């Protein structure tokens, strides 16, 4: 059953396709039109039956030409209101009718953000973006939430005519509005079925470069030369995805670099992955997210969790496709740098929750539980080390990738359980069911804490970086002078961070340290934006003033919830900042992302 969902489960209906006809209102902050919707009944003599809505104004619900009557039930806090649909004629089983529904979004809708001109690159045009995940489309359209139901989509978006329109779709031209010369209609199509999660809409001063034979990137003028650069790695990656998922049914892969309040590092919205501008380092070291982005093509989009307790499945299998993207580009020691330093961001998950947290178990149990408040690393890395340990135990990359790869062909199209996949794990590798039968089951997938089993890691790559955060760590007052620029002189951006990781995990280190290292290191002049919040992170929590403006200034330019928030977390921490930071967590919370700003004011204790 998906406890996130309010709407009838797939087991009574199923919604096979979305027509979606709609106006951006900038003016009025605004979403508003029609969402068609194809309902095939799964039940014997269907009356009526229920969608996930929120925050939203429904007008009337039309079935055959005619209005039917509909009910909007109380609310349930995050999860929206239920509207319950009375259909006109009781259905058979498969049966298809078209309802719909003529709709209007809340300017509060948790699933958008409007943009003022101010708070875009240009500063004459406003800006929308959607971000529908987890579960956020019933903020934008009546539906059945759940990622247990594909459905395939068309739509047309009325916009202000010197504005673009983009979704997670394949673009299907545009015209003027007939209703309105001042505005344009993009229209789209998504023939592949997929969970209405992955429903995507971004409205704005767009342009685009091509950068590849079925890759656009798009964002505004400013950034898209450092955008084509940036990502021009791009199909490189999609090649190597491809050989090791199977084909990519997409069509297009096109990029789109959002403003800087974009929540998440990416979504893998399909046609068209969103990513943050804080990719954006000059040297193309941020594109394992691109890789990541990519693979969910197959992990995630293709095949995806029934419902949101299994998110894991979406996730571990994602970061291992993309562990073997890098892994294929810059070799197996690679791949094992990005393994451990990912088990690294384990510990800190678990730490921070606490080992006995329900959060920490690889299968959740999400019932009232907000799943942007249960969001963490745990899928990830835990998902991740749990197929790492399997890989190992089952004879190595080549033959666990052999399963990989029948796993995604299996279960295409399809939303799949941790039992699902556990059964064709058992089925694969049948001539391996005694290795299998020694893995503890029970502990890896339902108990919280460190998984029982580290696996294997080549040190190599990472050596170097435990060096050094060691002999900072270990060093007194008369051993900071033997520091010097010159250690650095063989680290890769990657090693950096990592070097920063691991000191930061045994933060605070002496005000002295730390002064120390921005005079021999210059560590303030970084651009990079994973190696400067691990920077500041070390400043804040060993207490140097100095780095206050730093950290308040990163954590309100940019929004991406893996830095902002727990820049805000260490500066409200800070007694010397604490103030500072709650006023201007304050000041900005109305600029914010809704679900950014709803966290934030979670994390800081701010109502
Ligand atoms: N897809 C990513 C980027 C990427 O990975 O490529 C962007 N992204 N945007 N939203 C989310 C997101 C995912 C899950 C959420 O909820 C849950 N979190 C944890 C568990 Cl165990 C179960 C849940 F349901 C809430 C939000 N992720
Ligand atoms: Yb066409
Ligand atoms: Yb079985
Ligand atoms: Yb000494
Ligand atoms: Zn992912």
């Amino acid at each position: 059953v998906d406890t996130c969902s309010l709407a009838s489960p797939a087991s009574v209906c199923r919604t096979k396709h979305l027509h979606l006809r709609c106006s951006v209102d900038f003016t009025r902050r605004t979403l508003t039109g029609t969402a068609a919707l194809t309902v095939q009944s799964q039940e014997d003599n269907l009356r009526s039956l229920v969608l996930d809505t929120k925050d939203l104004t429904i007008e009337k619900v039309v079935i055959n030409g005619q209005e039917v009557k509909y009910a909007l039930g109380e609310r349930q806090s995050y999860k929206g209101s239920p509207m319950e649909i009375s259909l006109p004629i009781a259905l058979s089983k498969n049966q298809e009718i078209v309802i719909e529904i003529s709709f209007e979004t809340s300017p509060k809708s948790s699933a958008l953000q409007w943009l003022t001109p101010e708070q875009t690159s240009g500063k004459e045009h406003p800006y929308l973006f959607s971000q529908c995940q987890a579960i956020h489309c019933r903020a934008i359209l009546p539906c059945q939430d759940t990622p247990s139901v594909k459905l395939t989509y068309t739509a047309e978006v009325s916009v202000p005519k010197e504005l673009v329109a983009l979704m997670s779709a394949i673009r299907d031209g545009e015209t003027p509005d007939p209703e309105d010369p001042s505005r344009k209609i993009y229209k789209f199509i998504q023939k592949v079925p997929i969970p209405c999660y992955l429903i995507a809409l971004v409205v704005g001063a767009l342009e685009s470069r091509q950068i590849g034979p079925r890759t656009l990137v798009w964002s505004e003028k400013e950034q898209v030369e450092k955008s084509a650069y940036e990502f021009s790695e791009t199909e490189s990656m999609l090649k190597i995805a491809e050989d090791l998922g199977g084909p990519y049914v997409w069509g297009q892969y096109d990029l789109l670099v959002l403003p800087p309040s974009f929540p998440y590092g990416g979504m893998e919205n399909p046609c068209l992955t969103f990513v943050t501008p804080t990719l954006l380092a000059g040297d193309k070291s941020l594109s394992n997210v691109i890789a990541h982005e990519i693979s969910h093509s197959w992990t995630g989009n293709l095949v995806t969790n029934k419902t949101w307790d299994h998110f894991w499945l979406n996730e571990g299998h994602t970061v291992y496709l993309e562990r073997h993207i890098c892994g294929r580009l810059f070799g197996e020691k690679f791949r094992h740098f990005n393994a451990l330093g990912g088990w690294g961001e384990l510990q800190n998950s678990v730490k921070t929750f606490g080992e006995t947290h329900p959060f920490t178990k690889l299968v959740v149990d999400l019932t009232d539980i907000d799943p942007d408040v249960a969001y963490s690393s745990v899928p990830y890395e835990k998902g991740f080390a749990l197929l790492f340990y399997l890989e190992q135990l089952l004879g190595g990359p080549e033959i666990f990738l052999g399963f990989l790869k029948a796993y995604v062909e299996k279960f295409s199209y399809k939303s799949i359980t941790t039992d699902d996949w556990k059964d064709f794990l058992y089925s694969y590798f049948k001539d391996k069911v005694d290795v299998l039968n020694q893995v503890d089951w029970n502990a890896w997938l339902y108990s919280p804490g460190l998984p029982p089993i580290k696996p294997n890691y080549d040190m190599t790559l990472t050596n170097a970086c435990i060096a050094l955060s060691q002999r900072w760590i270990t060093a007194k007052e008369d051993d900071l002078n033997s520091f010097n620029a010159t250690d650095l002189k063989d680290l890769s951006s990657h090693q950096l961070n990592e070097f920063l990781a691991q000191t930061l995990q045994r933060a605070p280190l002496p005000l002295g340290h730390i002064k120390r290292m921005q005079e021999v290191y210059n560590f303030n002049a970084i651009n990079n934006s994973e190696i400067r919040f691990r920077w500041l992170r070390l400043c804040i929590q060993s207490k140097w003033e100095d780095a206050i403006p730093l950290a308040l200034k990163m954590a309100t330019e940019q929004g991406r919830m893996k830095f902002t928030r727990p820049l805000f977390k260490d500066l409200a921490a800070f007694d010397k900042s604490h103030d500072q930071a709650v006023r201007t967590y304050q000041e900005h919370k109305a600029s914010m992302h809704p679900v950014t700003a709803m966290l934030v004011g979670k994390d800081l204790k701010v109502d």
